[PDB]
């Protein structure tokens, strides 16, 4: 049942749904759905106008014959009859009402977040994403790339000895660069901690329904592992942001006068249904990785949750020029965003021997849509015409496996990989891991 | 379907099957099922000795009716086979030179036939090699002479040694000290999330987690260990040869929308073991040492509602393991397992949690281990010890059902009286969250929980995480 789209108050009022019109045609998709969107809704809050009416009515049956028969009458048998259809009647209204948001929650699959005004219009990314910064030498060139390097290393292994195991891109990593992802999961932690973010060590499992109210419909397809064996089945996480969200959920904060902050640590989960044969080398593109994430709860007023989204792109950056790792942060084209992002960056590091920028990170603001999924209330009650919610923004620190691959083409010399000076204090103040002597 | 269960050879020696038949008694286990084992294997390499004669069979078929069809020999009146040429090919006791008496027409229907037979007894063949290892389920390896021979752990352990002060008492249970830390969340919030026995670690408590995970793998690295990070899938044909069968009943669960169904991990172990699958060391002068750095999945299908209480006994959790792969000679591997449990006692030592060493009882061995020690810490608040650590000499069982042999691999070597496999031992280091409640504990004081000494490095210097 269960699937996160877009909050149905915008659509109920002209002035918003303009706003998704225009925002629909900003996003190359179709504006047209936004009236199918509002006449389906007519049809269900008629049906929800009629059942409430109904159930007063019913009442109205039983005080009626309460009140007749404690007079000792012989209508009553007309009343009695009248209850029964009544009840009939918002029965029938149900079923018309769950139909009915089947078909209008389907619709809104095709309408994504409202833009931000400063998301670049285009629907290919090569032309269409906006360079924004850039950090380094982003046109350094080196010898060995990734996979080769870790190779070398002895301490990576990709190959059959691990997928007749494990299946398709799985790998094992030994030696100096289990210190190093170890390393790198413990700076990125204290990155964040210092940073005023609250570490937050999830489940990586999550139900069908929980996970539906986080994840949009063609994850379920492209990017989730079921569970099962152990009662309800369950999904895999393919990253924090998921159970961190979904740990909101029913939750309501009358003020957040300061957001609530996450570092989310976990495990990642893909099943990169899409990628048939794009990588398959090294540990770039992988089934399972670590990942360090962002993740801010913040209110919805005076766009608050812009300010944060510029705060955790430019965390992203200070812990990649920390690293020394060069790069390019974009802000990523209309057409090529996912339908719970306002706006999104892209940090893209510089891989000297690859010759390309990989995008290393992504962080979005998705404002309200998560949270209205979710029932992430904010301020006060109706009981104030709105309901407002949330906004939650969601932004990579550090995914392990990539930044490993960075670190390897940028610092190789000629003997192994100089560890950055900021990672050695957490490998034991190993300098340098040393290729396999030949 | 996989499955692992002891090697097949020392059971078709008259010796071999009484030591087997020995180990069974002093585990309180099936000896007369040791017969019924060689029966189901019997019939088995009955399948095999057909095989063989009949596809050097059909050779000689072909090759008889070349050199007829070269001669130009007429193909001859029928192919009708003499009932006696079935008989004794069915038999394992048709010769040549008889085939070479038939006609063509008779040649040609014969290699019909016998490719028909050899495909009728690869079925049998793997019926009962399935009845045959399903048979073996239940049979254990061999023990260790100092096994204590008893049925029950609660009275059959024998307690080997002691550290640090295991009567003291404190005043909060791990539970309760992780509710007043705010930083641990096991409500309804996560169990209607994720199900039954999630958690959500928040705050110190994460950093606590990290901290032991790192200390772990260093402590494990300037003992001569190699870190390895394994996949947390195995597919099914793979974790059969390192798990059995009940443990798919009540212990993995199945991950399945990509590929073919595959199992989540339990242990580091079961994928460092899967990782050596075919493998042929001629020498190990020095042993293959690992650390095993993994998350563990555990269904808990027995334990459905044993503990239930804190992140004690979860469905998920960080481990870092021991796992030793060496020489069968000269009793390496029983050196090794006491190097092994010495590390895991040095690990606690230095963390300073009390405990006790237990040598494990052979009726509550599990099949795969000749001999376990448990190290069990005192939990002053709980009053009890609690195991957080297992470490088991495995000999050769799992390295026979993954095929890790030992010994010189040459050209020209026939079938060897004894094939030599590796020993594998394995052994917790630490289980983090175990091991973070029984810090708690112990550490406890009236503002929070300190942290071990040694643990301040490996998370920003702190030296306490207070209660709420
Ligand atoms: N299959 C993978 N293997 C290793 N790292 C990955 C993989 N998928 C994503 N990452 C890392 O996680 C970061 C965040 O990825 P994200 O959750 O945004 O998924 P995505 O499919 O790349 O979506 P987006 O288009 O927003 O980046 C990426 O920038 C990358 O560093
Ligand atoms: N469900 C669990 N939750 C948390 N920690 C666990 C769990 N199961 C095992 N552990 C930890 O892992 C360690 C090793 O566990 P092991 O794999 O040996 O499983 P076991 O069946 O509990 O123990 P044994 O080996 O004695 O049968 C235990 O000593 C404990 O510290
Ligand atoms: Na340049």
């Amino acid at each position: 049942g269960s699937m996160m789209v877009l909050d149905i108050q915008l659509f109920r009022d002209e002035t918003g749904a303009n706003i998704i019109r225009e925002s629909q045609r900003r996003r190359f998709a179709d504006p047209d759905i936004v009236d199918a969107i509002i006449e389906a809704d007519k049809k269900w809050r008629r049906t929800q106008f009629l059942t409430e009416a109904s159930k007063k009515l019913i009442n109205i049956c039983s005080k009626a014959v309460g009140a007749k028969k404690k007079a000792k009458e012989a209508c009553v048998l007309q009343l009695k009859q009248l209850s029964k259809d009544l009840s009939d009647q918002v029965a029938g209204l149900a079923k018309e009402a769950q139909q009915l948001e089947e078909e209008r929650d389907k619709l809104m699959l095709n309408v994504g977040n409202i833009l931000h005004e400063s998301v670049p219009i285009a629907q290919d990314e090569e032309t269409g994403n906006t360079v924004v910064r850039t950090f380094g030498n982003t046109t350094k060139r080196a010898k060995l790339n990734h996979v080769s390097i870790m190779e070398r290393l002895g301490m990576m292994d990709t190959s059959k000895a691990v997928t007749s195991m494990a299946g398709g891109r799985s790998y094992v990593l030994k030696g100096g660069l289990v210190q190093l992802q170890v390393a790198l999961v413990s700076y990125s932690l204290d990155f964040l901690v210092k940073r005023g973010y609250t570490p937050f060590y999830p489940p990586f499992f999550l139900n069908r329904d929980v996970m539906g109210e986080v994840a949009q419909l063609s994850q379920f397809d492209e990017e989730l592992y079921q569970v099962s064996g152990d009662g309800d089945k369950k999904y895999l996480i393919a990253t924090s942001e998921m159970p961190i969200a979904a740990y909101h959920r029913g939750r309501w904060f009358t003020e957040l006068k300061e957001p609530l902050k996450y570092a989310g640590m976990s495990t990642c989960f893909r099943k990169e249904a899409g990628a048939h044969g794009r990588d398959t080398l090294g540990i770039f593109r992988v089934h399972q990785f670590d990942k360090i994430e962002q993740f801010v709860v913040c209110s919805p007023r005076q766009e608050e949750s812009w300010r944060h989204l510029e705060d955790m792109i430019t965390t992203s950056e200070e812990f990649n020029k920390s690293l020394g790792l060069p790069y390019r942060v974009v802000n990523i084209c209309s057409g090529a965003l996912n339908n719970a992002a306002a706006k999104k960056y892209d940090l893209e590091a510089w891989f000297p021997a690859s010759g390309a920028f990989r995008e290393l990170v992504s962080c979005s603001n998705c404002t309200d849509y998560q949270s209205q999924s979710v029932n992430c209330r904010y301020g006060p009650n109706l009981r104030q015409n709105v309901k407002e919610y949330c906004h939650m923004l969601n932004g990579t620190l550090c995914a392990i496996t990539r930044t490993m691959c960075c670190i390897c083409e940028n610092y190789q010399t000629e003997e192994g990989v100089v560890i950055p000076d900021v990672l050695r204090p957490y490998m034991m103040g190993i300098e340098m891991i040393r290729f396999e002597n030949n």
